């Protein structure tokens, strides 16, 4: 029945998330990680989806998601990991909108997914020109932002974490920006809190 | 009579507004956008336009400006987005054409939508390089310069929200520049002061 | 005998590897070069082949090999070069089908022979424009894979020899999509890798 | 024999290390030494490996590294030579990888080899702005991180060996980090600690 | 006799050159010269070449030399002018061929010829994008290795040539590829250095 | 005969000198000379060399070193004259290579344009960034290595010169690295020193 199916492909994507783990040359991992996010998305759309086998579902994404950000974690050219990050974004985006919402338990974990990539994201940027560091960070917010809106749960659970990424984002911001002169300074920075005003404002009417 | 025809345009464009906001992937929103503003221009030019008709067409225009403009500042690689902006200038140029002038508060409205459209597009060109930054600004100055040689009104408000415009344009690059050798500062700047003080000849030549 | 007929071809083998050897204009030297290779293998084809007259068959081959690669070698168009030098490798496919398999040291000089051909076409490959190294890459590990399927001999070998010029190939590709915004490199480099994974599962199943 | 063979390759080795380290311009002669180093590491893996041919491979990998170390060593733009020690490091990698392991002394070697490189690397990037210093030694880290997954042998002294050049990286990195405003200390020195820290916990996990 | 056939050759040839010098449109110009190239070596071909004759021919073929190749120089598309300068090197390279070899002076006369046409093509290559200017100085260094293994005379003079030449290309290249990221020049610097020690290889074997 | 070709080089040489000096905007002029010096060198490659014509070559290229060291002097952005200076030592290396060595009074007029280059460029790097004068020193130092294992001649004058250049150098470091924090005085101190010391321990290795 739905378990025998459901289990089927957990063992699968295990199988497959081992093997690509094991690998070398972390880009090619990212690679085949995402080939293997887009056929699950597929297998989970085509399945009929109940609160019965939404937590394997979601632990199977779960697996996915840890094991491609600690690959991406693992040492690559930043802009590279960077719009691999991306793209393992909006993928998970869509297969949190395939899965539907459930007990808050599984929102909870989706959560620290998103927060876990949000930290990686940062920590990748750390190392690069403040301009490619602003075009970074402001695409992965829109990023975010285009998440959060998919989502759906109790409101104060999503506006407490957007809120704190966005004290994540602005905090790096300014911790980066301090080697530039303060004109860019200005530049970047009124850019950045347009940006995350925006996105916030959103998700407020949204979630309101 | 005009009013059943004129109010069914406002209906279908609001139809069509509406559904396209609802969408995400901003670009395509932008496409849209930029299409419906097309069959909108060619169905007003259709039809006969008199003083009675012409508030609703503003209304209807500021409505498409207000989500164009929304959308393309909701985040999206700035250039492509940009070059929209861009395109959405020139069609609403031949709306405003199209339209005809009138009483002092549409053009008070088409004014402001200007302004906004501006003030978007320099957000937008707020993240690039010096060199593109430029070149989207030398564009944009000229687009502008098209607009206002194409509007028809009193004197003052032309020639106060065109020098308006000018000083942001100028505030902006002397914040963007300062993170170049200033020699690269003596070129662009010599360049955006030469094409904008042609703008201010053209404006007042003409519009004097 | 057989020892007649055998050292017969190799001289007149031999004679015409000379005289294309001297003339200049690669492009005919390769062209004239397929020709031999095409007579020698319809005459292999009617002569019957044992394990007394391999080692001279093999010989012959190397020969013709380190010839045509030394003249492609030379310099020349490298699209042009790059299409002979897939040409060449069919015929020597065929070649090696036709010879049989034996004694190590033969292997070993066929296998060298492979690798100093995509090392040459590697070589070639990479003063392109990188759509096009692409398509080169992606041909030339097509033939790679249709020769390794054909060889007979020790597994070990014939993965070990794959992995190296699968790595080889990544190595290059690495080095050449670099000059190209990262959404290229991404595109490009995920169907290099899903190619040659396809061409390693291949090989592995068939040598399994 | 396998002797005749494994001396062959020694004399034709020591000639081309010869010919390349008396020459100029040492740029070209790194690509000469990778280019022998490939097809060395070709070589290798056609031959049959066994324990009693192993110490004259390792000494050949020992000049080969003595020689291209002392070349980048000689002077040259230090970025490229960064990019050169990284390729030379990843194909000596796989030099190891084919070779095997064996009695302590080839590995004390293969060690002092690694950290030779990795004096010479630190020397070389000593004279670079940081940030770029900061992604050369991260890249350079994450190369050692995967040359000490691929290295077999007793954990003691592999444990020790990472420490200790990790130790090292630390050293030069807050040496350099010093000629900067101290959030960009906080900033650049926060990502390497947390880089060094992902290593070390492979290395540990993996090999403990 | 001889004589006069060779001064109405040299008459004619003096005229064409003059008509061809005093046009504008430096293409069909070189187009004019090459034509009447072809149809000198042509005439020099059917007449018998001694050594009496030989230093009248000889500063026919310098004038014809001169002359293209100031107009190459005079300004034009720069790949338009690097494949009309390698027909002429190809052109003249039948010619000499043709001529034969004589006493030292005539010799250093080409060999000026063919630096002046080296320093020529450098110029014009000066200004591409450094893989075409790659290709350029490939399809170059080809066509010369060509014409110094066409040349007959003392080897020292041939060799070092050759070498300076080799030289003033690697030079060009080290200034133009300090533009591109450093895996770009690793590339391209390589693909240079392989071919230009190819021809050395050849130039060296064939003359020693 | 000799005699007569070498003082139409010398007046050639002569003329272009004087109208190149003549001229402003140095950097120009630093390039003709450049030019001049390889048209110089190529000429004198083609001319066979003996004892008897090797003191005007020296007078020749002591002619345009000083020319060209004076014009350096007079002026300009300090890092384009650095590197023009480079490409200079670089060229002038070629150029006493081709000469060949002679009486001591040639090889000390040499040394001391050897001298004056490397005082020159000490004064034009006087006035730059601590990191970017450390760039420029490591460069020329290791230039001048190049210089000094290529000339010929008796060992002590060539060990005391180079001792004499290291002093210079030294010193230099020592007043420049005087206004920054002594971590980085450690650092690019350490530098310079091992590079110095390389370049000391091949000179004593080669010309011992
Ligand atoms: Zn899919
Ligand atoms: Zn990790
Ligand atoms: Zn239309
Ligand atoms: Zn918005
Ligand atoms: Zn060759
Ligand atoms: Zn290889
Ligand atoms: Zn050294
Ligand atoms: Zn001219
Ligand atoms: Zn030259
Ligand atoms: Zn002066």
């Amino acid at each position: 029945n739905v378990l025998e199916k459901v289990e089927e492909l957990k063992k699968e994507v295990k199988k497959k998330v081992e093997e690509v783990a094991k690998s070398s040359n972390v880009e090619a991992a990212l690679i085949k990680l995402l080939e293997i996010l887009d056929e699950f998305i597929h297998q989970v759309k085509l399945l009929p989806v109940n609160e019965e086998n939404r937590p394997i579902l979601v632990e199977i994404l779960e697996i996915i998601a840890n094991t491609a950000v600690h690959k991406a974690r693992d040492g690559a050219e930043p802009e590279f990991a960077l719009e691999l990050l991306l793209r393992l974004v909006e993928r998970f985006t869509e297969a949190v909108k395939a899965i539907g919402t459930s007990n808050e338990e599984e929102e909870n974990k989706l959560l620290e997914i998103l927060e876990s990539i949000a930290h990686t994201a940062i920590l990748l940027a750390r190392t690069l020109t403040p301009l490619e560091a602003t075009r970074a960070l402001i695409a992965l917010v829109v990023a975010f932002t285009k998440f959060f809106l998919a989502l759906k749960g109790s409101p104060e659970k999503i506006i407490s974490t957007f809120e704190s990424i966005a004290r994540d984002i602005l905090t790096f911001a300014e911790q980066k920006l301090a080697t530039v002169p303060p004109a860019v300074q200005t530049v970047l920075l009124s850019a950045l809190l347009e940006v995350i005003e925006d996105a916030r404002e959103h998700i407020v009417k949204k979630y309101g």
